[PDB]
């Protein structure tokens, strides 16, 4: 008794939007630092019949029998997720149930220090996430500082951790847990310096790899499995997944951590698991131990590097003025336009990327700069030499900003009449477009 | 630079696994209350591409740009969840991203009350939710007792809602929401005697309709809207979409709540929305709408009164003695057996069902009961006169269990022994794999 007519017959009206998201993910450039591509492969399971299925709990100790396919399906995904980070299956520990990165990063922290409890971690202007205790004058914005106390730390005024400052604020605030692993920082971690921090207070380490989990688990970048109670990452972003979160746990270093974090992801925070989640991610998890995937991810951090070198040639600042990953931060101030200026004129010519502050924005009021990534462009078959055009095309759409600013004035309202209509975005969109679908394209 | 090759070249292990698990849901008798099956139109949109795109924050008002199409795509999925629910677009609103039905209660009720609110809801073993505030005495078993404070309110002996004990609490506990709407319960709502106590105290009122969902949709039901501040829903089960949430507030009874859901929902706990779970929730939404999808929600009640009855006709005991809605309870007390010993069994014979509490147990460790509905099977084509022959192949499973019981004894690791190679249970397989297989599958 139900209705199987194909999505097109059955709903034309939303066929129709989905067909013109194709087409725009299609016709972008897309440099959103945490965006990526996902294979037919990983969309087929997303699409199975596998999330019909209740499962609460864990395998093994299932609340409802007949989860015998359920069961296989969470075990070779828990396998393969320590498999490609790298890690002995008797030493961590790895829950894949959470929903998402926020949602893994909060049943984790509770697990750990409980309601009440002290954290640290990076501030969201200096490249944290949400979830790292982020909080306004005005309001604790995420839960992380709301049902924890959380204090936050800066990076210095050229944009990198200081280390000083963080252990200034250990030892007076004492935490049970400090946060490392970022939302937008362009640089590689001290995560043996953090793990030496921790000791001193006796706190944990907790590192968030969500960005720069594909270089975490292909050795190109520091470890922090090697000195890292907990580490947490999305599987969505540089790693190429399906939308979800995956959390490890040391169990050497901290026996009794595995109960205590699986009893925190459910039931301490969730009911039923999202099984197709469970087996897209298992899917994902296969090809990220090949060395095709190593080639790949090889690949992000070579076009980074052209593309961040092709924009200081062009004279446009960059955080750090470099990057050691695939994401840059462009630093705006020298030519007086805002991020969201930036984002407004860069959709127009289907430039996808995020506005993003700066050391020197006080104030989140209005982000000074832009960041960049180029997994998705990566994954769309682009080379070093493609960069120099990216770089490019960004350049021109800074200009372009510049005129309009200038044109129209500064206030946002203002600018945004400028948008539409202009023949310099039509052509720049056209040239954007031409070259944008002819890429491969999952 | 990618792997476009089809899942099952690409990941033949994994393939095989869900070939396997197509094939235990084609030829299962599934009586999981919340269990369903979903159209393959919900499954294109849950494998869209659509999910590779970030838009955290709410429609024309993203972080991001290039969400044009994602705005749609919301926007589509919360008028259609207002049109669907009854509801004017003026007096109600609803947020359609948390993740799925724990995530949706644990911030609607973090919206209305905060880190160390009040809430009351009912206790887990009288057919209450775990985000209803569950808790035991040896620990806070969700975050709902953690990180609010929670009184839970137990059924009456012969399993019906006790509002006097409700206004007995209400009154000394005095809190901020009060939780109705059940995992486990069999029975209609007095939604109006719950506003009536919760205007006593000054508290809001909370329906969770994720069981009852397309009763109140449909009308057939208690409406909550006429009396609750919040509804919660989830969309996996009796409604038949994807694994999502819903949350519905009163705008007219409570201005400004609109933010504080939103805000709750992001920034506060989640970031990035899966957007092919929006895509999936609004093309299920439309199909709740037509009067073809009342004919099934109508056909559920009748499979499940038809299925009461012909229980009731073997001498077989029901919490509260029938139901009035999709689910029913079985007393198992009269026959001395455990819900966990007939799961196994049914799990043996094909038969999915879970274990479930009733009124005379004052733990959780033995549920002497087990909880079915119809909707899975309502989905499949299932009728009134089916009925009967699943009541028959119950009680068999139970004749069974009692005999397997007599043979090993009342141990659990002894009885199970006594399971595998049992030639009625074997009999009684094929005799559900054949009929079973028959039916229409999605
Ligand atoms: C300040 C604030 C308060 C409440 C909700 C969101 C934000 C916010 C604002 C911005 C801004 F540029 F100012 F617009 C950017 C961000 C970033 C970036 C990546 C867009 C950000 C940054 N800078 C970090 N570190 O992490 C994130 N997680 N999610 C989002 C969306 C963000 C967040
Ligand atoms: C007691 C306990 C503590 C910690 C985690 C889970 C449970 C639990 C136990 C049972 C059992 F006793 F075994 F039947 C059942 C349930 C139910 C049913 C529907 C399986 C239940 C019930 N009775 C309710 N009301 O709600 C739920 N939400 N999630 C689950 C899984 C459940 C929960
Ligand atoms: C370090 C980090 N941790 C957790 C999350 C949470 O992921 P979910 O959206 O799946 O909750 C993000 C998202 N990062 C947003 C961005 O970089 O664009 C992140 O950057
Ligand atoms: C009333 C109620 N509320 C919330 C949820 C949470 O749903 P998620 O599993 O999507 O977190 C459930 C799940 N019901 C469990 C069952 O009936 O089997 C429920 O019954
Ligand atoms: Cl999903």
């Amino acid at each position: 008794m139900f209705n199987n007519e194909p999505l097109e017959q059955i709903d034309k009206e939303l066929h129709d939007i989905l067909a013109d998201e194709e087409k725009r993910q299609r016709e972008t450039i897309n440099l959103i630092a945490s965006e990526n591509l996902t294979n037919g492969a990983v969309r087929e399971c997303l699409g199975n019949r596998v999330s019909n299925k209740y499962s609460e709990g864990y395998p093994k100790k299932r609340y409802y029998g007949g989860n015998d396919f359920i069961d296989k399906i969470e075990e070779l995904c828990q396998k393969r997720a320590l498999e490609a980070f790298n890690v002995s299956d008797e030493e961590w520990g790895v829950n894949v149930q959470p929903l998402s990165g926020s949602a893994a990063n909060v049943q984790a922290l509770y697990a750990l220090v409980g309601v009440k409890g002290k954290i640290m971690g990076m501030h969201l202007c200096s490249g944290g996430h949400l979830t790292h205790g982020f909080f306004d004058e005005k309001k604790k914005v995420s839960i992380t500082s709301d049902m924890f106390e959380s204090k936050l730390y800066k990076c210095n005024s050229q944009g990198y951790v200081d280390l000083d400052a963080v252990r200034e604020m250990a030892l007076s605030f004492k935490p049970k847990v400090i946060i490392c692993g970022y939302t937008s920082y362009p640089r590689d971690i001290d995560y043996q310096q953090f793990r030496q921090i921790c000791d001193e207070v006796n706190a944990y380490l907790f590192a968030d790899i969500s960005h720069i989990s594909s270089f975490v688990a292909c050795n190109i970048l520091n470890n922090p499995f090697l000195h890292a109670d907990v580490v947490t990452t999305t599987t969505h972003k540089i790693l190429r997944g399906p939308r979800s979160a995956l959390i490890f746990f040391n169990k050497k270093r901290n026996p009794g951590i595995e109960q205590k974090i699986n009893s925190a992801v459910f039931p301490s925070f969730q009911g039923g698991p999202h099984n197709n989640k469970i087996a897209a991610v298992a899917c994902q998890l296969k090809e990220v131990h090949s060395p095709a995937f190593k080639e790949y991810t090889q690949q992000v951090l070579l076009n980074s590097k052209a593309l961040a070198k092709a924009l200081i040639s062009k004279q446009i600042d960059l955080v750090t003025n470099g990057t050691d990953n695939h994401l840059i931060v462009v630093d705006l101030r020298k030519f007086s336009i805002t991020g969201s200026k930036l984002q407004e004129t860069c959709n127009a010519i289907n430039v996808s990327l995020n506005k993003n502050t700066i050391p020197s924005d006080v104030d989140c009021v209005s982000p000074s700069g832009v960041r960049i990534g180029t997994p998705a462009m990566t994954t769309r078959g682009a080379k070093e030499k493609d960069m120099e055009f990216i770089a490019d095309v960004l350049a021109r759409a800074i200009k372009i900003t510049v005129d309009l600013q200038e044109q129209y004035g500064k206030k946002l309202v203002d600018f945004k009449k400028g948008l539409p209509g202009n023949a310099q975005l039509q052509q720049l969109k056209q040239e954007v477009v031409t070259w944008a679908g002819a890429l491969p394209f999952p």
